[PDB]
Order: structure tokens, then C-alpha cells, then sequence
């Protein structure tokens, strides 16, 4: 895909609401699509000012499968989708009753990916790890990719690691949709590593890095 | 509660996104809080103009427990919450993988309830009853109300009725939060009846009526 | 149904396994089918002798919808099923990860119902309310009955009450199957009250009483 | 572990019930614990004689993590558990409402593993892929292993492949328990490949082969 280059840039805008707390997020990043790597910086602004009111890890995976190392031969559902574009829809089902839904659209112009997202979380326990900001990051995961009714689906039982060492389970279910039809891949898996680093005391300024590789299974 | 009168008015504003379709909804209604009844009219405006793109029934229950007939003696968690206000958070888990989260805030001034909500739905099958607008309304339900960690929770296995007569299951889980502490009720049940009537071909203009009664169990 | 009389007797046999603990249960009871009431006594024998190793409340609802007061006119799916017989299948999804599946068969001879069941529970936390025997009984419930693919289904979000006053959620999903076709009822609800009383220190000897009424909704 | 040799034998006995159909299974196999491979042959006998009444794939994963290639250094939770023994508990949550629970115990004598299991399935749609025997086998999976409350847990979103090419989702949740404490492993993943081959028309005689490797993640 001549449209996707070796080095790309990214810009992000998110509108969200978590447990009734409204916020917006702005971000910028750079990545190497073929290498499967990317790093970006974000700034969260709570509607009522103030420090980030919940764990940023619930938002991290919302902030682009084009950044996945695929074997050259294998149909790359994500890279093939550009320049037309793609949309994503993800359900996050947490083990303690919190649930979040997120949907986003990605467009491309030149070397720049514009990512516009909406995030909504509800029912997180007021003293749980999300609202109390007790998480440290996601454990490395293996997301199963399958085709269903013409679109690619991703499923993974993810684990958010906690400050003292324990874990908190979250089932992810995602629909990856292309604007135009592309050659479909066979079922496969995407291995991920994502790291979150707070840049300020409040957690409002944060950096994220993801490494992802696709494996023929 | 002198603040809640025999006849009240309502005004609504919703910002939402379903399967990537953005929309806003405006509405107005009237109700009898002590009788447990209310009727309102809504207008949905799709971001891209055009007929309503999905079943309005997924939004109906988002558009106020003050409209519940409670036995005079029983603590009325909802009526007691005013004038301070209340917030609601609901998870809708559909049997076909669609999930929606909704959160809203209700405030009161005089005889007027202002209801401001956010709705987000994802993963609904493109040919399922929601996206294909094949539903007719919710079957009468019995929502169990229980207290958990200081707030009232509502749980119900709801069924959306379909055009040909079949049913489509949806589990509802809701947190009912008050701005200030109120006397808590014992576990109980709220029986509901809700009717949706389209006023235009597109389904963009719709009327809703709900009847609800609380039963000591 | 001349086959179902005003006063009936019951006999029970259960083979089960919970968290690897094998056990069998024997029981006897009496009830008034038209009144919707019944009381029975059980004896649990653990494969390894010893006191009952888990909360009997997980088994209680397994130990007959013929004991439901139905309005004379309404199709009684359960009473109509005899003398041919019925089979039941129930999934219990607990909020802490424990899950139990149960299936049973009921036959009738004269005034006697023979109930033969199988129960299997797994993944209950070793220190949770089930394994630590911290429950007191089920809160009164409203089970929604719907027809799906030719059989009657029952759905309810049940709550097991705990020793200190809290609650523990369990979603029940049941298929009610008849040996021969019967006239189907419209969707409705069955209201229940079930009480468990230990007769010995170990909880191995226990009495259960259920009251159930069907409501046209 | 001197107790686990390069070549081992296996014998199996299962008592089960699926949608009210009782059956028993007997089996024998051979495997290479360190290589992560094993092959066994089974014979299912339905209580009422007759061909196997449901997809054998729901039982396959019930029929031993000692057969996993682990890097020599990494704590092998499963091999360390012998000679004392281990017990397993697994919840299978199918996307169409069917649910199965299974629990089993494995003991060792000499080169022989004895595996005794109980299987119970309910609520599978009468015309679904399980009851209609429309499955072909499990897609290759990546099971996440995490430690929780002192025992190892396995989680995976598995997919059962169907005769025409489609897929059927099943979430697996398993507790792996040792009879005595062992050194715990860090969170990791087990990659699996399992193949089922019918040896008779009815599917009552079947062979299974599994290859599994643990990856440090």
C-alpha cells in the first residue's frame, strides 16, 4: 500500500464520559506501520477542570491496527483499507460490572492519520480500580481475529494490572470496519504490548507506546 | 416531597452515537409523579440528516424514576432526591452482541425536570433488529431494585418485541445515584409498561408513555 | 388437568458435584399445585461424609412449576405437560465467577411426582459466599416467562441474601421442556418466595418451602 | 520432575449429561509431556444406546496441562503438581446460550495418568451447531494464564469451526488447582492446536491430538 508509508504521524480527538464525568482528549504521535510500533502523547481535559478522574488505561487501547507488523504476504485488512478509511467499535466488559463502549473513525491525508473517537463508561464501582486510579497498565495480550458476517472481529480476555500486583479482567469485543471492501484475512492473532507513562501528577498528560505483531496461526 | 408536585413537566436533550451514527434528540413531556405516569414527544436529528438509523426502542428507557407510584409509606429514593438532583448509569447487554451504555442527569426547577443524557451503542449486527428497525416495543417488565454499596441498583432481563412476534433479549443493569444521601428503601420491584408510537415515516418523531408502580416484595 | 390433583406428593434424587465435591441428595415433600405451594425435606450425603460443603441455596431452586397458582383460564404450560412429563435445564451465572448448570426430569404416577436431577457447579471462589456457607436464602423474585423456538424459557436476575445483610447476584436462564406439545402461554411472569431452613448443624438436613403465583402481564 | 517421564500413558473415564442426554466416555492415550504432545482414542456410550447425540468438540478440551512444552527454566505449575495430583474446573460459555461446566481430577501412578471427569451441558439450542453436530474442531488458540487468589486461572475466547466455514464463539474460564502448593509461574500464555477425528459414522469412536506450547510473554 503506497498510501501507507514507513513513517506516519497521528493526531487524535476524543469526546468522552465516564461515570458521569465528561472530558475531552487531544493527542499527537508518530509510528512505523510496517514495524508495528507507535508512540503518542495525550492531554486530557476534564469538563470540570481538575486531575484525570479515572484510570487512563480504560482509554489507552481506544487511541489503529495499521500499526501492526504483518507478514508481507498475508492480507493486511487494515493497511488495505486506506485511503478510504476505517471505523472501529469496541465493547469493554469489566469483571466488576463496569462497562465501556467506544467507537472511532480513522482517516488519512498524506502521512497523517486523524483519529476521532467517542468513549462512554458506566457502572464502574466508586471504589474500584478504575475510579480509584489503582491500575498500572495492560498485561501483554493475544487478540484473536476472526471474520464474521463480512467484517473482521477481534476478541481478547485482557487483564489490567494493579498497583499491588493483582489483576483485573476485561473482555474486549471489537468490530473493525472498512469503508470499502478489502481482501479478507484468514483467522489469526495479533500479539500486543502497550505501555502507559504518566507525565504529570494528575495523570492528565500521558504517553502511550504500542508494539503489535500478527501471527499466522 | 413538596418539591415534587402532582403534575410536572419535562424537557430533554440527548447526545448519542450508535454503530458510528451520530445524532441528537430533543423532547418535551408531562407527567403525574404520584400516579406513576408520563407521556413525552421526541424529535431525533441524525448528524447526517435522514431518517432515524436504528430502533428508537434502544433509547426509550433512557428518556425518570420520580414517575413511579410508591406506597405512601415506603422510602421513595427518587422523590427524596430532589431538589438536589440525581444521575443515572445504565448498561444494556443485548443477546446478539450489541451493547449500549447510557448516562444522564436530572435536575429540577419549579415544575420542570431537565434531563440531559449521553448514549453510546456499538457492535449491533448490521442486519439485526436494532439496525434494521424491526422492533415494536418493550414487553412489560419487573425491575428488581436492590441496594449495593450505598446506591440503588436496578436489574432486569428485558425483552424487546419484534415485528413478526418473536422477542430479543436485553439485560439491563442500572445505578441510580442521588446528589445527597436519602433514606434507603428495602429491596423491591418496579413494574413497568412503556409504549412507543412513531409519528412520522422515518421514526424521527416519536411519542413515549410509561406507567410504573413499585411493589413491596 | 384431572391428572394433577389438589394435593400431591414428591420424591427427589439428585447426583451432583460442586467445586470437585461429589454428593447425592434425597428428599420428600407435599404440595398443593393449584395453590402454588409446596414444602419438602432433604438429606444431603457428601461423597466423603461430613457436613454439607457449600451453600444449599445453590441447589434449592433445582428442587417444579406445576406448583404455581395460575389463573384458571390461562394456558398452564406445566400442568398440561402431565401425565407425559417434563424436563428442565437451568444455567446459574453468579457474579463472582461461579457457574452451575442443572438439569432434571419430572415424571408422575398417581399423586406422586418423581424428580431426578443432576447438578454441577464450578469456579466458585474458595472464600466466597457459596463455599463459605454465608448465604441465608433467595430474595423474592419475578421470573419472566417467554416463548422461544417452541419451548418456554424463564429468565430472572436473582439475588442470594448474605449473613450480614448484603446480596449476591445470580442470573438464571431456564428451558422448560414438555414431552408432548401443549397449548403455549403468552409471555408472563411468575412471582416466587422460597424459604430454606437448616434442620441440623451441618446443613445436611434441610427443609424448603416455595410459594409461586403467575401474573398475566 | 523425575515423576513425569518423557513418555506417558493415559486412561480416562467421563460421566456426563448434555441437554438431558446421559452418557459415559472411556479413553486411552499416549503422550510426550516435555514435547507438549498427546494423542488418545475415545469411545462414547449414550445411556440410551445410539449415536453420539451432540458435537464431541464440546468435550474434547476436557480430555492435562502436563502435556505442554515449557521453557526449562520457567515454573511449570502442572508438572510440579505431581505426584500429589491436580483438579480442574472449566466453564464453557457459548454465544448461543448453551453453557457447559466440567470438572476433573488427574492422578498419577508410574507412567500412567488417570483422568476422571464430570461434564454437564444445558441450554444448547436444539437446532444449533452442538446438538445438530455441525462443528469440525477448535480454531488454534492462545490461552492466557494468570494467578488469582493462589491458583492458576486460564482464560480464552475460543472459536469452534463450523461445517460450512463459519465460527461459533465460546468463552473458556478455568481454575487449575494443585493438591499441594507449588512455585507459581508469572502470567503467560499457552498456545494450543487440537484435532478431532471421527472413527465411526456415529462419532462415538473418536481420536484427539493436542499440541501445546507455553510462551513467556
Amino acid at each position: 500500500n503506497k498510501f501507507i508509508g514507513d513513517d506516519m504521524k497521528m493526531t487524535y480527538h476524543m469526546d468522552g464520559c465516564v461515570n458521569g464525568h465528561y472530558f475531552t482528549v487531544k493527542g499527537e504521535g508518530n509510528g512505523k506501520p510496517y514495524e508495528g510500533t507507535q508512540t503518542s502523547t495525550f492531554k486530557v481535559t476534564m469538563a470540570n477542570g481538575g486531575p484525570l478522574a479515572f484510570s487512563f488505561d480504560i482509554l489507552s487501547t481506544v487511541f489503529n491496527r495499521c500499526f501492526t507488523a504483518y507478514p508481507t504476504s498475508m492480507p493486511d485488512y487494515f493497511k488495505q483499507a486506506f485511503p478510504d478509511g476505517m471505523s472501529y467499535e469496541r465493547t469493554f466488559t469489566y469483571e466488576d460490572g463496569g462497562v465501556a463502549t467506544a467507537s472511532w473513525e480513522i482517516s488519512l491525508k498524506g502521512n497523517c492519520f486523524e483519529h476521532k473517537s467517542t468513549f462512554h463508561g458506566v457502572n464502574f464501582p466508586a471504589d474500584g480500580p478504575v475510579m480509584a486510579k489503582k491500575t498500572t497498565g495492560w498485561d501483554p495480550s493475544f487478540e484473536k481475529m476472526t471474520v464474521c458476517d463480512g467484517i473482521l472481529k477481534g476478541d481478547v480476555t485482557a487483564f489490567l494490572m494493579l498497583q499491588g500486583g493483582g489483576n483485573y479482567r476485561c473482555q474486549f469485543h471489537t468490530s473493525y470496519k472498512t469503508k470499502k471492501p478489502v481482501t479478507m484475512p484468514p483467522n489469526h492473532v495479533v500479539e500486543h504490548r502497550i505501555a502507559r507513562t504518566d507525565l504529570d501528577k494528575g495523570g492528565n498528560s500521558v504517553q502511550l507506546t504500542e508494539h503489535a505483531v500478527a501471527h499466522i496461526t
